[PDB]
């Protein structure tokens, strides 16, 4: 439903049920803790931002745009160790959008620290799409 | 509820309510990314199956076997690194039945890497039920 949505994503999130928030244009994004984009099915914790604060955009890349500037959530979400693994690996391939998805390898995942969105060809590994470390993959 | 509780999975999973699908004899597989036993109550990503796989069975021990071949879901979850934590503890006693599945003991976790089920007596301690290593209790 409308309101039952929010307070699943309160029980994930640890939040109460009104500090859980749908992302929409113009709605006022200081005193909530948490955001829901309904296009993507994603939440993620967000700061605290300057009261009346107003939101303007969310992407794919799940980078929010407000009245008072932005902030990346997905990279927000890498700073609170809040990530999303997606489903498949490396060998089957992958879209990675934002800064907290994760794609299993091996023996770990690991997270994309360079341009978005990153496309991953099926049969492939860290080492053969552009390697491990800061602007690349990092391990998580 | 029905179509409730699919959204319910999909938040944890982080998955889009259309790639969650019940468990049921003949259901097609392809095309969803978790699959959700009513029975056991649990839920698990499934690989990406060829177009028009249906389902056959689905065990206790999460064994799905599928028009296609078979797969030992719990163990997939063990790559994903997606766990269960069972209630109780090792002193406590329990009984390990997929391979996600978490004991808590007075150190940390385990997970059980042999035969499945298996049952945990009362007052129980990794090194008396099977010791730690390959084909016993794995470190989580
Ligand atoms: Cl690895
Ligand atoms: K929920």
């Amino acid at each position: 439903g409308s309101g039952s949505t929010l307070r699943e994503v309160a029980r994930v999130t640890n939040v109460k049920d009104t500090e859980v928030i749908y992302f929409s244009v113009g709605a006022v994004l200081s005193g909530y803790k948490v955001i829901y984009d309904k296009v993507t099915q994603r939440s993620y914790f967000i700061p605290e931002l300057p009261t009346g604060t107003t939101a303007v955009s969310l992407s794919s890349s799940a980078i929010l745009v407000h009245s008072a500037g932005s902030v990346d959530l997905g990279a927000l979400a890498v700073s609170r160790e809040e990530y999303v693994t997606l489903s498949g690996t490396f060998d089957s391939g992958a879209v990675i959008n934002t800064k907290n998805e994760l794609l299993t390898h091996t023996d770990g995942k690991y997270r994309w620290d360079g341009t978005l969105p990153k496309t991953v060809a099926a049969g492939s590994t860290p080492a053969t799409t552009g390697g491990v470390g800061s602007g690349a993959w990092l391990s998580v």
